[PDB]
């Protein structure tokens, strides 16, 4: 039998993202718009910044800006936290920690409004450098694939996660942002705990040609694997 809440996700769903942010003081607001397509693990995004410049690189927003939309093999569906969360939704929060730099603290309500599947997320950062990385835009505007491991936390309801993202620096080299979550759901009723497993995402980051506004483009596949002699 198919889940109450991966049926909300059987087709392409329209997405709503926005984000409150203050990084070291520095305030901004972005909006982003698309769609997901849950059956590919497939996301087609575009962010932009509703308050001017952004104050950080946009690829270090990337792993804030919707786990509902990967993709769970048939075999894996009675593992999928995200979607057996839905509609009444979850609550990401996390703990990005840039080496030799500041701290973002996030916090996102994921859940749907009507046929929208809306992203809300308050971000805040807090000693950062100045001449750094991130509030000196060192960092390229591109993005490396990752595996992000998943664990159950059962007496917490929900999932605990942990996960390295290498951003490329200007020089070649690469800062590292340490990323540890917990995901909760927001309603009071069953959810499924997963077995351990992992996501597996590749991104890719364009602009708009047409767009003046400072934005970022994002399509991003999340695929689920790790657990599997039929052969």
């Amino acid at each position: 039998m198919v889940s109450k809440g991966e049926e909300l996700f059987t087709g392409v769903v329209p997405i709503l993202v926005e984000l409150d942010g203050d990084v070291n003081g520095h305030k901004f607001s972005v909006s982003g718009e698309g769609e997901g397509d849950a059956t590919y693990g497939k996301l087609t995004l575009k962010f932009i910044c509703t308050t001017g410049k952004l104050p950080v690189p946009w690829p270090t927003l990337v792993t804030t800006f919707v786990q509902c939309f990967a993709r769970y093999p048939d075999h894996m569906r009675q593992h999928d936290f995200f979607k057996s969360a839905m509609p009444e939704g979850y609550v990401q929060e996390r703990t990005i920690f840039f080496k030799d730099d500041g701290n973002y603290k996030t916090r996102a309500e994921v859940k749907f409004e009507g046929d929208t599947l809306v992203n809300r997320i308050e971000l805040k950062g807090i000693d950062f450098k100045e001449d750094g990385n991130i509030l000196g835009h060192k960092l390229e505007y591109n993005y490396n694939s990752h595996n992000v491991y998943i664990m159950a936390d059962k007496q917490k309801n929900g999932i605990k996660v942990n996960f390295k993202i290498r951003h490329n620096i200007e020089d070649g080299s690469v800062q590292l942002a340490d990323h540890y979550a917990q995901n909760t759901p927001i309603g009071d009723g069953p959810v499924l705990l997963p077995d351990n497993h992992y996501l597996s995402y590749q991104s890719a980051l364009s602009k708009d040609p047409n767009e003046k506004r400072d934005h970022m483009v994002l399509l991003e596949f999340v695929t689920a694997a790790g657990i599997t002699e039929l052969y």
